[PDB]
């Protein structure tokens, strides 16, 4: 009955908005290191800083020793994820998306440790399983499994069935049983038991966590990060340019390091916690040592290094000041 | 600008339940002979009077000089049509389907001409589109031309959305697609520009018509044929001992004729435009003969006669008497 303090840990600095039986979760966690996923879709040739806490998160898990497993959604990039979204996500190419999901796949690699023993990072990707998938297959031995009257339900898609200026395809609204046979999957051949995603993910998690019992009767857990705000109440990771990319190609580490330079002294501390591995007493005293400094706050440049790093490591951060 | 009687000559006999711009469709019937279909689930290793109307409908087509498409499901039967049932339709293996479709195929071709020349009956299968289709072919290509909205607003699936104790599985949701898909294919391959089917089919051979717009730019039409009642409100085709099946060998003919001589006064009459070849003058003719005969009526027999040489030959009605 020993119980991991890794779920109140997190809590603390801010990064779990909801989770499944947190209790039982925290107990499973004390079990010793557990295989646990986070998935990201090929919806461009990178990743942006919408999807770093996400990352990050995934990395904080590996550091308490558990096991990481990066998906890039080969398959779901072809349907699309409708989740909390105004209106259709455009359908791109089998053969654009297959290109994007080798070098999102890289992309992400730094981020996680291949190469630490037992609980290395292992990189996955659901075309390997819908790839080839027949409709009737997935009709039948995924489908009988779903509940129209309950899909209809989910507050992700809410939204777009009620709302006289919305509507969503029944390619979307097959989404959320595509992720939620990768948990089914995933758990069967790695032993996942626990699946972290975006603010907008907590109805495609469930139905994983649904279906995984379902068919191979075991119990999995879930859990989502918070949507990033910022007191200004505008869209965090959006400029007038649009997005802040991951890749050095698409947005220099010189933009990157200034993009977190102009962090508001309002979202800074906050922003210390979800985006760097700083210690919640460093960064509670970093915040006090502003406070009464009467100098420009620190915590600007602080963020801006520590992102950095950790995203373009030290070549970025050096490059980052010529 | 000419147009067909043929829609007018089956209303007559009550055999139109629902047809779409039937003014339009009659001008096209008088263009020329015209590729149509009527489609059948492997739901039993046999078909029963429930299918009776509608296959014998096709061949009302053939003899005006219309090609009859006879497609059997073999994909369709898979997944199960949800249209006007309380409940969950069984799930069959795809071996014992297959094996089901080769029989309903060979129990349908007595009933057409696969020999008079260019409007020579022709046998489908949807397996052969479906068997090998991926998912996400399936979801992209054929899935986004579907309003999620506007399926759970279709009457056939409404009191399994709107009932509680009731509820549908996305396997059965998802059929709609497929037979709507059917008719695209078929206009696509062989010229099918019209869809006739049981009466609980409305919803999905208009998707097919939509489907068919969206997908090839061409006008395609669809018919029903009516719930067939009986007075005393029991459902026809039903008896003790379950389905009056069409095989010889699950029904024999002697019983077959026997289902027909027990046939309701008030039924009767009705059940010879439904059912035969006779002409209206002729029904007519022998409804007021039995009027004023003082004798029994022959209209059971003269039924009973008829249908059951369509069904199972000379041979059959012969046996009847033995
Ligand atoms: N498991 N898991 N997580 C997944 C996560 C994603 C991406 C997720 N739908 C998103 O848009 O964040 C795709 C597939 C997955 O299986
Ligand atoms: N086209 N057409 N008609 C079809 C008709 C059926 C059978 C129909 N759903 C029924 O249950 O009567 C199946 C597939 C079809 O494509």
């Amino acid at each position: 009955m020993a119980s991991s303090n890794l779920i109140k840990q997190l809590q603390e600095r801010g990064l779990v908005a909801q989770v499944t039986d947190e209790e039982a979760l925290a107990e499973r966690l004390a079990q010793g290191p557990i295989a646990l996923v986070c998935g990201f879709d090929p919806t461009a040739d990178s990743l942006h800083l919408g999807h770093l806490v996400p990352l990050l998160c995934l990395k904080r898990f590996q550091q308490a020793g558990h096991k990481p497993v990066a998906l890039v959604g080969g398959a779901t990039g072809l349907i699309g994820d409708p989740s909390f979204k105004a209106a259709e996500r455009k359908l791109n190419t089998e053969e654009t998306v297959q290109e994007w999901v080798d070098k999102i796949r890289k992309q992400v690699a730094p981020f996680l440790d291949f190469d630490c023993g037992e609980n290395s990072a292992i990189a996955a990707n659901n075309y390997d399983w819908f790839g080839n998938m027949n409709v009737l297959t997935f009709l039948r031995d995924i489908g009988k499994h779903f509940s129209v009257n309950q899909m209809i339900n989910k507050e992700a898609v809410k939204q777009r069935l009620n709302r006289e200026d919305q509507g969503i395809s029944f390619t979307e609204f097959s989404y959320n049983l595509l992720q939620g046979y990768d948990f089914a999957c995933l758990n069967k051949q790695y032993g996942v038991v626990l699946c972290i995603g975006g603010s907008d993910q907590w109805g495609n998690i469930t139905s994983g966590i649904d279906l995984t019992r379902r068919l191979h009767q075991n119990q999995v857990f879930g859990l989502t990060v918070p949507l990033i705000t910022k007191a200004d109440g505008t869209k965090f990771g959006k400029t007038e340019g649009g997005a802040v990319w991951l890749d050095p190609k698409k947005t220099s580490p010189y933009k990157f390091y200034q993009f977190w330079i102009n962090t508001a002294d309002a979202d800074v501390y906050r922003f210390l916690k979800f985006f760097t591995f700083m210690s919640i007493e460093e960064i509670n005293a970093l915040e006090e040592e502003d406070k009464n400094s009467g100098k420009a706050p620190r915590a600007q440049y602080v963020l801006a290094e520590q992102v950095t790093r950790l995203v373009h490591g030290e070549e970025g951060l050096q490059a980052a000041k010529r």
